[PDB]
């Protein structure tokens, strides 16, 4: 088919299901190493977890100062991973480090998504 599709507020919204109940995805380390995690959204005190390798860490809502989603958005990240290929990754840029966490997630759509809903999540918080 000649078009592609879009997603709607039903998948945005399963993609918020899955979150609640903890979803793998993958974190792009800067040598390239790959991590295997639980990606979860905690909505009592609205922070996000990656656990990864028996580790915890938890990223406040509000500490999320940017997702970088684009090609050229990602390109900018210095690391030995492929973020931008599979076109798949979104990476938390986060507001006090202001180093960037780079999230791979299933697909095109889940990645879709997931920057949708994050920005829901952000602008009714």
């Amino acid at each position: 088919s000649m078009a592609s599709p879009q997603v709607t507020a039903a998948d945005i919204e399963d993609l918020h299901r899955r979150l609640l109940a903890g979803m793998a995805v993958l974190v792009l380390l800067q040598d390239g190493t790959r991590l295997q995690c639980i990606l979860h959204y905690n909505e009592a005190d609205s922070s996000l977890s990656i656990s990864c390798e028996d580790k915890v860490r938890v990223i406040p809502l509000s500490d999320i100062k940017a997702l970088l989603h684009t090609r050229d958005q990602l390109q900018r990240v210095e690391t030995k991973a492929n973020l931008v290929d599979d076109e798949s990754c979104v990476a938390l840029h986060l507001l006090e480090s202001g180093n960037c966490i780079p999230l791979r997630f299933d697909g095109v759509k889940d990645k879709t998504c997931f920057v949708d809903l994050l920005k829901k999540l952000k602008a009714a918080a």
